[PDB]
């Protein structure tokens, strides 16, 4: 009876908002839904040959003037190949770099992350790599509704560099693509808005075959608690 | 020429979305249009006796269980009389309390936040009282499209209490009614979506005798700039 468990029902499709930035400037945005997820590509020639919805990054000639940056971005569109794949399987979001560009990822806020101290890791090519687990996110969301914890992050940032092994793209972050599972942005909003008001709030999970839901703060909290029973959490001493 | 000025053409009719809440729970929703505005009432025996479209608030019997709360709400429905009147005249939204219930108002978010703050004021009965001015809204809206300001608020909240002067309804907020001029909700979103793609965007003003509009961010911004000239803004030290 938990409406939130729909997030994990077999066949449910999440909506992914993709926003691209060249040198920190937004040059593209598209929201997609696909069972096999999506693939960030630079060319449409070999668009739908592989599984996953192809999202084509635009030629920089239509957004910037800096020739030095323009050259780099075109080199990146060139190594993309099959592309950066991102998809969901259960409570996990997986990524895999199918082309030739060294691509790095990080979970962060909705703002383009600055250099800081590096990305969370490099997206693997030989095998899939886990980049987000809904379990800990929901646990942290529950903690947020209790005031003892801040708003949990849900934005995935992918820094795409060249095929060259020496290139250190995270430093300048010239090609950045944010992917936001809109259901997670909504869950945080529901918590942020609903928690500060006694009035019933409405939530749109932005998932397939679903309608917005009006819930009181106590109902939402009880549903988050039960949703936790719908996911895996590894024990300290468990294999 | 400027399609947005249709919002102010003589005879034009805006659509108002009315949503009522009892003890924080949504119990009614209706969208209405009428040149003489609307009137929130508790009985249908004295509806169409005064100008304004009567919007009847429902018996709490088919939504509430707490006897304490139900008694209070029924008392409120009993003082409404002529009702809470809300209507538009040019760029202003006016309200007047024709019945006996002390009624307080506030312009806020789509969901009214709880706070130690009082209402923006009490709706007067002796005369009409201004509750919303499109002028400042549009100016703030423009500031918003420039990233130099937050998204302007457009949701009107009316807290309806009993006739008793001692009653402090704004504290428990048992009977709340939200009124949203959907054209304003649409204008704010346009300012948000327009920033996602410089191309064409559709904005439905939800007003009479008018088709949805197809505009670009540049056109929308220019029309907002010109719309300002169609409204009054009191100058410093002006009568």
């Amino acid at each position: 009876e938990n409406p939130l468990k729909r997030l994990l029902v077999p066949g449910e499709e999440w909506e992914f908002e993709v926003t691209a930035f060249y040198r920190g400037r937004q040059v593209f945005q598209q929201t997609i839904s696909c069972p096999e997820g999506l693939r960030l590509v630079g060319s449409e020639v070999g668009d739908r040959t592989l599984p996953g919805w192809p999202v084509t990054l635009p030629d920089p000639g239509m957004s910037l003037t800096d020739r030095g940056v323009m050259s780099y971005v075109r080199h990146v569109l060139s190594c993309l190949g099959g592309g950066l794949a991102l998809w969901r399987a259960g409570q996990w979001l997986w990524a895999q770099r199918l082309g030739h560009c060294h691509t790095y990822w990080a979970v962060s806020e909705e703002l383009l992350p600055n250099s800081g101290h590096g990305p969370d890791g490099e997206v693997p090519k030989d095998k899939e790599g886990g980049v987000f687990d809904l379990g800990p996110f929901i646990v942290d969301l529950i903690t947020f509704t209790e005031g003892s914890g801040r708003s949990p992050r849900y934005a995935l940032w992918f820094c795409v560099g060249e095929s060259w092994p020496q290139d250190q793209p995270w430093t300048k972050r010239l090609v950045m693509v944010k992917v936001v599972p809109t259901c997670l942005r909504a869950l945080v909003e529901m918590a942020r808005v609903g928690g500060a008001s006694s009035l019933e709030n409405t939530v749109d999970l932005h998932i397939s075959n679903s309608h917005p839901l009006s819930l009181t703060s106590d109902q939402y909290k009880a549903y988050l608690q039960d949703l936790v029973e719908g996911m895996d959490f590894q024990g300290p001493g468990e294999s």
